[PDB]
């Protein structure tokens, strides 16, 4: 047997208490009604995740498998990487990255204290010497919030990382290399190397060069469950096809066999749980591992399905393929064999494919291209998605206080949408001015990786990823609507028109602080307004700083881009 787990019986331990609750504050029935619908996830579901993570592994590869591969490994062997200095490494860490075990935490790493760089060294020394002992892990049940679905409860995803020495070890060896080998070997059919905008164009284009256009998406059960040890010393062998020095080579084999492809896990208590022969979850490797895994299989899958001109869009597990349709009953035929090839390589389908001939019905990393209207007329296309998460987790946020700002987070990525700009973007700066809070830098994340950022420089950062026009999209797809409308409805989220009324209120405010808070106003609620200002380049936007943005994937990598 081929386990992706083996369990001790020993159980999966919180930090602190854990709330399932959505917390409840004065602010909260201004955004929703319906409390009992929201929940977050806890170690107390921690088993149940456990039973669906647990299963054997079968795997053949045949020679569309192998082709695709030596694919790979020849532009792969076109990639130089560098070795990051202990500082660099030390740089990236999120500073309230979770502590050493050996007596130093973020903030020692961050400042470069003796004890840190003295115990990474020798955590480095360590690697190079011995390539065979199993690296610890420590798993953890995620607390994260959600919408009931009764489609009810999803147990805690489950986090699986080594501690603070060995993270920064891993960024010193592969930060450089997962940071740049994906767009190498995948090209434009790597996700992450695109904005949000770019996404859609990207989608947009590839659709339209199609005589008959036909797409679906992809979804793998237990991706992470789903990755063996084949497929980790694979991704290692792409990783060596680099330009890379002796040092780093060493330290990406010892890395490979004595972590990524496997180890024991341990929980908060210090007991051993059992041992994971998957993916973990909590490496700087998971990203880039699974997006190269997804796309190896997937192209050798297109293959084994006959697919006529078809391009992919991968983002970790989150596979989208776009095709020449040969008709609806050659399509189905198609996804059946593309499907039955996937399973093969260790891949199997949650819900099964199905084909799809509307590019705006297609989801894909949770989102779906749709259109709206420029303040000329023009049909603009923007990236959006199902509101009922962001929401969810906006109302936690306005209760508690958490590590990561989603509503944030939601802003920037989804700024063009009907329902960032009329409830996430209303709802926050009302809270905002009534703190007198606008100039505090939040955490949020993108693509993964951690950033600091104020919230009054989010007209400039939106005019610099989506363009003037996200402050004047219109008359949006009735799809469109109806979703949100359906949103509100379940979650007991006031109407729209109430956010247009509470949005004047808001603008006319931030208007009257002047500077920064004046621009946001002006900018981020023009739409609210029937006597419209005039929205102009703002001169900041073209300063800011925005590379490593949109490059790659960190999600579960530890990385802070601040
Ligand atoms: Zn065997």
């Amino acid at each position: 047997h081929h386990m992706s787990y083996t369990w001790t019986g020993a159980l999966i331990t919180p930090c602190a208490a854990e709330e399932s609750k959505l917390p409840i504050n004065a602010l909260s029935n201004s955004l929703l009604r319906h409390h009992n619908m929201v929940y977050a996830t806890t170690s107390r579901s921690a088993g149940l995740r456990q039973k669906k993570v647990t299963f054997d592994r079968l795997q053949v590869l045949d020679d569309h498998y192998r082709d695709v591969l030596k694919e790979m490994k020849a532009k792969a062997s076109t990639v130089k990487a560098k070795l990051l200095s202990v500082e660099e490494a030390c740089k990236l860490t999120p500073p309230h990255s979770a502590k050493s075990k050996f007596g130093y935490g973020a903030k020692d790493v961050r400042n470069l204290s003796s004890k840190a760089v003295n115990h990474i060294h020798s955590v480095w020394k360590d690697l190079l010497e011995d390539t065979v002992t199993p690296i610890d892990t420590t798993i953890m049940a995620k607390n994260e919030v959600f919408c009931v679905q009764p489609e009810g409860r999803k147990p805690a995803r489950l986090i699986v990382f080594p501690d603070l020495g060995v993270r920064v070890c891993e960024k010193m060896a592969l930060y450089d290399v997962v940071s740049t080998l994906p767009q190498v070997v995948m090209g434009s059919s790597y996700g992450f190397q695109y904005s949000p905008g770019q996404r859609v164009e990207f989608l947009v284009n590839t659709w339209k060069s199609k005589k008959n256009p036909m797409g679906f998406s992809y979804d793998t059960r237990c991706f992470d469950s789903t990755v063996t040890e084949n497929d980790i010393r694979v991704e290692e062998s792409i990783y060596q096809c680099c330009d890379l020095a002796p040092e780093a080579r060493q330290a990406i084999k010892s890395l490979t066999e004595r972590l990524y492809i496997g180890g024991p896990l341990t929980n908060s208590k210090g007991q051993n749980c059992g041992y994971r022969r998957c993916r973990a979850s909590g490496v700087l490797t998971t990203s880039c591992g699974n997006t190269l895994t997804c796309y190896l299989k997937a192209s050798a899958a297109c293959r084994a399905a006959k697919l006529q001109d078809c391009t992919m869009l991968v983002n970790g597990d989150d596979l989208v393929v776009i095709c020449e349709s040969a008709g609806t009953q050659e399509d189905a035929a198609s996804l059946r064999v593309f499907t039955e090839a996937m399973t093969r390589y260790s891949a199997p389908p949650g819900d099964p494919p199905q084909p799809e001939y509307d590019l705006e019905l297609i989801t894909s990393c949770s989102s779906n291209v749709s259109v709206a209207h420029d303040a000329s007329g023009k049909r603009v296309y923007y990236l959006t998605r199902d509101p009922t998460t962001p929401l969810a987790r906006a109302a936690w946020e306005t209760a508690r206080h958490t590590p990561v700002n989603s509503w944030l987070g939601n802003i920037i990525m989804y700024a063009p949408t009907l329902w960032a700009r009329m409830i996430l973007m209303t709802h926050f700066f009302s809270i905002l001015l009534a703190q007198e809070q606008l100039e505090k830098a939040l955490d949020c994340q993108i693509y993964g990786a951690c950033y600091s950022i104020e919230p009054l420089d989010l007209p400039q950062i939106i005019e610099r990823l989506h363009g003037l026009s996200a402050f004047s999209l219109h008359s949006y797809s009735p799809g469109e609507i109806n979703r949100v409308a359906s949103c509100l409805r379940k979650l007991g989220v006031p109407p729209l028109r109430v956010w247009r009324h509470r949005a004047r209120s808001v603008r006319a405010r931030l208007l009257s602080q002047g500077g920064r808070a004046a621009t946001c106003g002006k900018y981020l609620f023009n739409w609210a307004v029937k006597t419209k200002l005039k929205l102009t380049p703002i001169p900041a936007a073209s300063r800011l700083d925005l590379s490593g943005w949109f490059v790659a994937g960190y999600s579960g990598g530890d990385i802070y881009h601040s």
